[PDB]
Formats: structure tokens, C-alpha cells, sequence
């Protein structure tokens, strides 16, 4: 787990690849960040594990993503975020907890977010409750 | 967005499907759960959204897998908790951001848990933090 | 030497030649500017050299160049500034230092400084992170 | 920019080229050395990257050449530091800045340093003040 | 170098290969450890590196042996930690020295730890006086 | 263990004995020396066995190898210490534990030190650090 490159694809028509490139490590926390030209629209993604004192470990994952257009004043052009989205993924582990155990837990609520599992999309996608 | 079975599949050699059925509705927050025949290791699953009043929405998943295995005292074998393991998907997206916008964020922290993602692989199962 | 003109290059497609002529010299710190005849958003670079108590020479270079575009207001097109950029070089010889080492010294952090020098560029052009 | 060999060239008759070699990272800095394997005698080139709190980006580059006599008596050697020479680099930028725009400024600092840039040499060189 | 893998042989019959690998390295103090999927009782690796104000170069190493054995209670077998072997060596050098110097010495040291060194095996091995 | 001759050997390309020989006891802690006659040239190995009052075991072992330039003059001798090296192992074991165990124990601490095992030697011998 040394701090490198993180790619992730998004669900474009036809996925583009989103390359974060490491920042810093600051108190045990990894950023990577994916950065056009201009670092401003740039979007950070933060990872962190500590070990709590009453025996549990508990990961996490944070991911901000802004939104940039260009904001024309007096003819002087601008690019400005005119909102952004976050996400904030908190894992706790038993510390007598197995590999395979939080493999399976991981893979789970990973399939989880998938597009077809029609549950959770038509909520965290398409801003839908449940009923 | 109707209250219904979630299948989530699991990262084992031949992944198995595991199938959590609606149980309720409370204070929209849905609850559905992989039960085995006996109700204690059962598994549940939350999701529920809600919208600020400063214009944003939010949603809220959480993924709960107990561990159970047979106590056995004086002669009576009972099944227990061991261990469980625990996760909060926590998003916050602005009130004007567009399903595109939504869908493809959702899909990057999505393919971030996936397990060839060394960076937070290498922490969210194997724990190891970052340097 | 005496202050007088100074050109930089570009790394524009065909480099530009920036020629700074003479401003000013106070408190035994040159500056010399790029302008057009307004004195504003002018790009300057100052030069200064010191000998310290301890018997140190320590000269410092400090290039600022602000980005200006046409500001409409009212029909009143005025140049102003966007945003600028600041560098500042700190030398710090030994006063028992031959020529050769130092002119050797500056020619190695020059090359150091430089479109194909990876390690270096990467950071202090794409704004990227080591690890 | 990950840490790696970073070679740097003399104003020598012909050029010779300085490798170092990466060290270590320590709080987010690069370290690359031009060692023979005795620590004082290291040459050592420092590196780093932070997004001020204030939203500007600023990195910082540091060269380290030390000269050092070293006595032989009898097979044994006693190396001694006679005098160092030391340069920082600071750049700063505003979090709007275009890739070319620093790009170009580098460039244009860079040509600073320079055997023919006249008013620059012999003062970072020639240790001549300006008047 | 960089916190990577870590193999360690046994004294066994047939010398068993440990192989510890990262975990975190926190205050600039590597860990490397060699463990089940289970975070109990693995046995860990510390490595680090400081240079004193005094200007010496000391490095630390640690090697921290758990035994577990399986605790069974009530049918619920666990495996506990039933006793530990601490071991500490501390490197200081000169920041004169040349890596040959360093070299041999370690080299020395080692072979110091051995079956046969009769002087020091009976002693870190059999904890038997010397007289 | 009788205080009795210790022979180390170097990492030079045709290992070299370094024969340690009894200078004595003092309070406890064993002596042996690799001495040509002047006692500030002398390398010295330390080693000490207590039963902690908590009841535990521990033992220290403790290397110093000077380096030593002696300048020549009409015939009489100026030795002089120019720089020295300092090694000091700390075991620590259990009262239950095991001959087999504790003699692992060491055997794989031992494997730590050594050539190619690069995570340490890169650090113990080559004075990099970890990141
Ligand atoms: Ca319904
Ligand atoms: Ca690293």
C-alpha cells in the first residue's frame, strides 16, 4: 500500500480512465489527486486505516469531485466550481477478523453500488427513497 | 425504488450470490437481510435518502455481515456472534447536479474497491495503511 | 554588474524573447521589468547580493510574472491583473569558493530546472506530488 | 513524479553529469543523492509539493554540494567538509494557473540562470554586486 | 529503501522462509510483518532512520516473535498469544564512515549471532552466564 | 559460556577473521577484544545475561570498532580516534520460552542483517531511510 497512482473508470459510454496521481501523506492519510491543466476542477481522494484502541480497524475512503465551467466577467474568463459531489466510504473490521471475511465484505457492498442492482441505483443514481 | 431483494455477490473462488430480502420501512430507511434459517447471523442491509434543507441530497448505505459460530456449554450448542464487520456509504451530491454527474462518480468510487485497485485494496482487506 | 537588460525565453512553440529593461535599484536590490508603457501588471525580476556577518555571499533572484487580460467595463477596456506567478532563487556561497564551483553549482540546479528533467518537472510544472 | 535518478550537468569543459540517486521521502519531500558512500561528502538534492492553505501551490527544490578534502594516512582516510554551497528554489502559483503558463515561467527563470545572461551571472557567479 | 518485502530464515531442520511484508511505516519507523489473514500475533519488523543533531546517522532495528497456540473455550477455538521474543538492535555510525567501514561492521555483528560462536550462542541462546 | 576467544568476520571480498580475544569480566558483562596493543584502537564485544526482575531473560551484546588514522613522526607514533561505530543487540525473552524458539528467534533476526536482504541493508548499511 505505497502511495501510487489510482486509477478509476467512470460509467461513461464508453468508461474513461480518471488517473489521481499522489499529493501527500498527512497524519497516515493518502491523497491522490486527478488534475486537469488548471488545479482548481482538481479531484481529491483521500484513504486512511488506524487501528482503534478497543481492538477494531477502520478504513476510510473519501472521494470529492467538482465541477467546473467558465464564469465570464467583463470579458475576463474564469473557470469556477459551481458545485461538487462527495462520497465517504467507512469501513470497521474486527481485529480477529479473517482476509478472506473482509475480501467477501468489500466485494459485497462493492457489487452493491453496481448500475444493475436497481435497489440502491434508482436511489444514490436517480434520487429515489424507498417504499 | 421499491422496497425489494438486493443480490450482492461475493468475492469467493466460484462467487456466491447473497440475497437480502426487504424486511421494513422505517423513517424511509429500508432494510433488507440475507437471513440463514436461524435469525442472529442475519445480515442486513440499509439505504435511505434524504434531502437538506440547504438544498442537497444525501444517501446512506450500510452494509452489516455478522459472523456466527456454534458455542458450545455444558453440552448445549448454540449459535453465536463471533464477530461482525461493518461499512457506511455515505453521498452527498448538490441539489443541481445532473444524473450523468451522479451516475459516473457513483461509478468511480464504485471501481475504487475493486480488488486490482492496489492502493486501497491493499488497506480495505489487507490492512496496511499507506506511505 | 551595472543593471541593464535581461531576456528570458518562453517554452512557447517558437520561444519568445521577454526583454526586461532597468527600473530601479534600492536598498542595493536591482529590479528590472517587462512592460509596455503602463506600469501595471509589469512582469519583474530582481536580483540582489549581500555578504553576511558569518562571511557569507548570498545572493537572491525573484521573477514574478502576472497574467493580464482586457477588463470591459462600460465600454472601458482596462488591462488588469488575473493572477500572477512568484519564484525566488536563494544562492548562499562560501566566501572561499573558487569560480569554477559555483559557476558548476548554478549550472547544475539550472539544468535541474527543465522540460525533460522528469523527477523535477513533473512537480514544479504539472504540480505532482513524489513518491 | 515518482522519486528516481535525476541527473544534472557542470559548466566543465564537457558537461560531466551528476547522478543522484533517490534516498528516501521523509514528510513529503524527495530526497536524490549524488553519494560515493561517505554521508558528508553526499551531494543532495531535496524536492517537495503543498497546496498552501490559502489555495496556491507552491514547491520547493534545494541543491546541496558540499567540497571535502580528504587526508590519507596510512590507508586510513579522514574526510572533512572545507565548504558548502546551497540554493532554494521557491515557486509559488495561483490555483487558476495553466499548464503552460508555468510551464513558461519556469522556462523563463531557468534562462536566467545563465553563462551569457550577464546581469544575473556575475552576481549568482561572479559574486559582483549591482549598482 | 522503500518499505517492500522481508524474508527471514528459520534454524529449523529445514530452515522455514518468513516472509514479512509492509504494514505502515508511522513517525518514519517502517513495519513490515509476517501474518495470517488474522491481525493477532502476527510477528512484526520495525526498521527506521535518524540523524542526530550531533550529526550521527543511527538506525533502529526490531524483530518481535509471538507464539500462538489454539485456545479453544466452549468450542469456540481462537488462537491466542501465549508468550513473546523481543530482540533490538541499534546502529550508530559516523557520518564520516564509508560504506565499506559500515559494511564489514554489520557483516561483524552478524556473525556474531551464530550456532556456532560458542561465546554468544550460549548466551542469547541457552541464557547461560559468562564466567 | 566461558569468557573465552570470539572470531568475527568481515564483508571484505575475502572475509577476514577479526579475532576477539578475553580481556576480562566487570560486574557481569563479558569482554573481548580485537586489540594491537594501544587501547583506544581496540574493537571491543560486550555481552551480559540477566534474569529482569519481572521475570524475564535478557542478554546484550554490544560492538564498538573504532577507526583509527596514527600518524608517523622521527619514529614516534600519534594514534588518533577519527571515527567510531556502535552496535548494540537487546534480546528479551519469556521465561516459558523454548531453547528451539529463542535459537529461531535469533537465527532470524540474524537473516535480517545481510547483504541482500534490501529493506534493512539499504538502511543499516547504506544509510537511506524508508518511505
Ligand atoms: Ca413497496
Ligand atoms: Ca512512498
Amino acid at each position: 500500500a505505497q502511495l501510487q497512482n489510482l486509477v478509476l473508470k467512470d460509467r461513461e459510454a464508453t468508461p474513461n480512465d480518471h488517473t489521481f496521481v499522489p499529493r501527500d501523506i498527512r497524519d497516515n492519510v493518502g491523497e491522490v489527486v486527478e488534475s486537469t491543466g488548471v488545479p482548481i476542477g482538481e479531484s481529491r481522494f483521500t484513504i486512511s486505516l488506524r487501528k482503534t484502541s478497543n481492538g477494531r480497524y477502520k478504513s476510510t475512503l473519501k472521494l470529492v469531485v467538482p465541477v467546473v465551467q467558465s464564469q465570464t466577467v467583463n470579458g475576463i474568463v474564469t473557470p469556477v466550481v459551481v458545485r461538487t459531489s462527495y462520497v465517504t466510504v467507512d469501513f470497521d473490521y474486527d481485529a480477529r477478523s479473517t482476509t478472506k471475511e473482509r475480501n467477501n465484505f468489500v466485494g459485497m457492498i462493492a457489487d452493491a453500488l453496481k448500475a444493475d442492482k436497481m435497489l440502491v441505483h434508482d436511489t444514490i443514481v436517480n434520487l429515489q427513497g424507498v417504499y
